[PDB]
């Protein structure tokens, strides 16, 4: 049960990244970013979160495609540089572009 209740908050989360209103895009990408970096604490496997996200990578490459430029983009474009390590093709560098579109923040978090 807890791996689905997981999976449904992922799903709500990335729901209401697509929401216009631009706190709760915000609250979201904030979750989102706190619990990607809760999980990837744990070496011992690949972390659960990203398999859950793997399937909106397009969704997720579209929205910020349609966003114009804030700091909720910057927010966005890290999150997607690092879910380009599991779903960037070999030849893709998506990482690194939108790395380079990304925040200042430190890159050990």
């Amino acid at each position: 049960e807890e791996d689905l209740a997981l999976k449904q908050q992922l799903e709500l989360y990335v729901e209401r990244v697509q929401d216009p209103d631009a706190g709760l895009q915000r609250v979201a990408l904030e979750s989102m970013r706190q619990e990607i970096r809760s999980a990837t604490s744990s070496m011992t496997s690949v972390p659960k979160p990203l398999k859950f996200l793997r399937p909106h990578y397009g969704t997720l490459k579209a929205f910020y495609e349609t966003m114009s430029d804030s700091d909720l983009k910057e927010f966005l474009a890290d999150i997607l540089s690092v879910l380009a390590l599991t779903m960037s093709a070999e030849g893709e560098r998506e990482s690194l572009k939108y790395r380079l579109l990304g925040s200042e923040g430190d890159i050990g978090s």
